[PDB]
């Protein structure tokens, strides 16, 4: 009687149906656990039995969402930087060098940029090295020929802020400050950047979880500034044929859990100038909202990232590329 | 005079051009370092004497390029299955379930995949499993189960083999034979591999490098079987929000190094139903030969990776929206 | 209501666990999984579902409960495996020539990391016996990276190993790649290595578990603890309990060492399983002056044994050349053991 | 040839110093970088290239030339860092309260994860005075992965470890997290930690090594051994040597552990640098059971010091309410250390 035998149990899984939904109704801590287990005859373990009973407790199961989260806010965030709308769904790219180092240095690339019709640049007046013997960055001399340069070829400006106090400073001569992946975490200098009325690019952590990532961007909007542009520049590994492994998926994970714009940094992610084209293909077909690379007039004398930059005839040939992928509306 | 000062510099400069230029003519091993240490009279330190040197010795610099590399063959390799040039430039695609369980659940699969007009299955007869107590697999009935249903509905075969003894075995049964991640430093099957006239899809390792891969690849057309398709499939790391980190980098670094196609294995890469579209349309931008992901006819029973694989009216969405994408002539 | 509510709770578990019962007489009347017939009985509870949860949640439910009677099947272990205190709380203790293993008193493997020639491994044999040791590791298949490099002497260097062992009076460790090798294997090693590349090669490890012989389980280059123990699982589930576990290191983002020696694994194996272990601080480090003070944390932290190698001329050595000490270095080294009163 | 070629040698070691002492001269005659010249003085050289080499090799041999010149500069200590014993050869002793950190009898810094009012780190005071201690740490600013979650007492805390710190006689141990806030800091507490989430927040750093305290430096939780060392010397660089380094765990994909103790680094920083080294065992495994081992093994390979976390009551800790010991477990903790012989 095989038969019977599952038919009673076909019963009994009714039965249960039964049991754990009036139950659920009548239910709308760890008292109940000591006395379920006090009556287990067997067959189960006591572990087992606990495992499940918190199984069916959990489902049983508000306000409580991030700032940052699609359940606060459903609709995209749209952060618009000297006119361009990023976040709308046309992506938008930004270039320029990885330090400031001469007004006439970013003056040429800032001239490549405007002559393809592009709007943004990039310059880091403050450099985070690993070395404190490496060059450091002008600091707000940078600024300045930033804002020049900002002032002469119509491009909105994004640099690096690294201490709390810099980030009043920064507001006269940036359209969007820049949070490194070395500062994720750098607390005050994110609630800093949260107290002020300007776009923040914030570059996840050198082995920043997701969590961690939403996070320190909630740090910034809760303290009401909610212009935030999350950024992926690759995670540590132990991969040595790149200086970081990219991490592609974190694109849509960002952009179904949070309502912010995403971009990616194909530069400092694979450290690699053969990889700039196909990582800024890939980014763009996963829908980032924008892609980030370095573009130096000389980068052989580069003081930083020397073999990662695209010198002026490079960016040329990327930009042809890009425009003929089809990848792009431009 | 700091213009003269400058002045000897250049002349110096040039000085070592040519000492340089005529010492490399006429040297055309570690006995000169010791001389040349032995004549130090500063300024530098002699660790440093000692790198500038080694580094003019290198400049001094066949055909002891690998049989996978580009060095060796720079024509592309081209492997078709069932009448499909995988790496010709049209990219393939591999659907199929993680697991084979039973002759109806596949031919449902494989019915899918034939309506759509595609010509290539997946599914495991043999699987790898952390714990001895999860299916196994069922090893050549399984085999045989793939077998009739390629004959069925003209559809080419990969399977897993995960011993020696078995390569030759499937031979009968399979199309491609597929060594998975746990398997790549598998030396000894990468060896039998190696014997057999069959296309064999190599999976990167939980954790393997790139040179690994290639090593690992180079195991295998060593012994004379030169139809390897190499199959990035996600890489450890410290991220929980997804199973795998996607390597998405790797597919240009191994078009560039090997001459062998390239897969992208979006399901177990990434561990989430969620992120299989976006990922397929970043692995066929970046120009991959082919993407796989794991189709079963009812997930939630399946007895290996219930989650991650799509059921046939979530296959038909995600198909559709391939099509949709124009990234596939299809 | 809390007094219902409790009432409902005591209904439940009499009909999981009468449920439970009826379902493994089922297997007894008679593959373990069968998908159509867990479709079949869901088909049913859904379709008698009236609220208040979504089908979705009734289903992941009930998945739950079936998913928990496999555990009831005499062959299934997932709940207590055979290699954890939960099924035997006894220390494992593994005898290789007479020397306890995994005893309290911990065991020092030394030896090249390649078989080379006689002459080169009985000189690493008579420093050994010298020092009153009783064991010696030596790789007759190497797993390498290239296959361009030195794969090993094969089944030459395990008989190489053999007539230098038999005569020194040392057991012998030596690594197997391959399940057709097992066999063979038996009448040359005393204890059979599963290397950290083939800690997932798993018909090794079941061909490992079918033989009556010592076998050393080296921790993938990225094995989880998790992973680790259920490959030393495979092997125990065929027969064999005699398994020595060994951390190696693991790989990570750090340069500065060959892999990342991780510690903490020896406690956390240590108190999850009955299985002795032992650290290797040759191949986690990659470095020579680390090899004494990770030595000195692996028998703090109560490891099993140590092992780490040692080649006669490493400057000539067909692997692992920098990293084997040479016969003073190796002299020095166990002086400074001896010296610490950690044995 | 090779006559003549070991005295094309000899020419180029003599023109190399020539020109680096001219290009020193020049440094005094007059930022430390200048592209411009550095282009050219590449045009110029380029220009009368005529081979054997392309363009592109001669470059690169001049740009490591120039390179090489850099660590001639009297304020660049790139070849010797500062922190490293090749710039000092003796250790690094860091007295806090009379109590000296590194001279070779370990110290141990015991408190809770947080400091959450007077009573509570009294209470932990107690315990540690009751053994003949005499540093704590308390945490008043808290760096935490969400914004919601308890961020500190902030400057009160600070104040409560004065206080307590006055009473008991012990030496305050305190993160940080601010350059603004370093000079309060220093009539609070006795060592300025800087936290792993700070380890390369450089305008910290550089704040901290413009005081005369000393600074407990945290590895960042996926910092390279070089990293941390580049760290150490952004603080020795402004004038503060009295840095003591500390291991805390690394982050890997390891799920058992909450990071992976990187044991390996004490003898790798011990080696490298002249400054003492620590080990957090609190937040490296995340485990209460693996506190004591992992602390013997820090003992064992030579560690200056060690640290973990107690606390009155964890049940209702605002921080790593599982991870740190009762007073009973303290008592029981400290009992074993005792009877190791390690210290
Ligand atoms: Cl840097
Ligand atoms: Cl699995
Ligand atoms: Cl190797
Ligand atoms: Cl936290
Ligand atoms: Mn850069
Ligand atoms: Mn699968
Ligand atoms: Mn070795
Ligand atoms: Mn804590």
């Amino acid at each position: 009687n095989l038969e019977e035998l599952r038919t009673q149990v076909d019963q009994l899984n009714i039965d249960l149906l039964e049991l754990i939904s009036k139950r659920a109704n009548l239910v709308q801590e760890r008292e109940m656990l000591n006395t379920i287990l006090a009556a287990n005859e067997g067959p189960f373990e006591d572990s087992t039995v606990q495992k499940l009973f918190k199984e069916i407790f959990k489902a049983g199961l508000h306000s409580k969402a991030l700032l940052v989260s699609r359940k606060n806010k459903k609709e995209d965030t749209i952060v618009t930087v000297k006119g361009l709308p990023i976040g709308n769904g046309e992506p938008v790219f930004v270039f320029g060098p990885c330090s400031v180092e001469s007004y006439e240095q970013v003056a040429a690339v800032a001239e490549s940029i405007k002559a393809k019709g592009l709007k943004l640049i990039r310059g880091g007046a403050f450099k985070p090295r690993t070395s404190p013997y490496d060059f450091q960055g002008l600091g707000l001399e940078g600024l300045k020929i930033l804002k020049r340069v900002s002032d002469e070829y119509g491009l909105g400006v994004i640099s690096e802020i690294v201490t709390p106090a810099d980030i009043e400073v920064a507001l006269d001569y940036v359209d969007v400050i820049q949070i490194g992946a070395r500062n994720m975490q750098n607390f005050e200098l994110l609630k800093a950047a949260g107290r002020v009325d300007k776009p923040i690019l914030l570059k996840r952590g050198l082995s920043a979880t997701i969590e961690e990532f939403i996070g320190a961007a909630e740090y910034i909007m809760s303290q009401g500034n909610g212009k935030i542009i999350l950024c992926e520049r690759g995670i540590r590994t132990y991969e040595k044929a790149t200086r970081n492994t990219l991490d592609i998926s974190a694109v849509p994970i960002l952009k179904k859990e949070t309502h912010l714009p995403v971009m990616v940094d194909v530069t400092h992610s694979t450290g690699r100038k053969d990889l700039l084209l196909p990582c800024a293909k890939a980014a763009l077909a996963i829908e980032a909202d924008g892609v980030m690379a370095e573009v130096h007039p000389d980068p052989a004398v580069a003081l930083s990232d020397s073999a990662q930059q695209m010198d002026i005839p490079e960016f040329e040939e990327f930009w042809n590329a890009i425009l003929a992928s089809n990848l792009v509306p431009h």
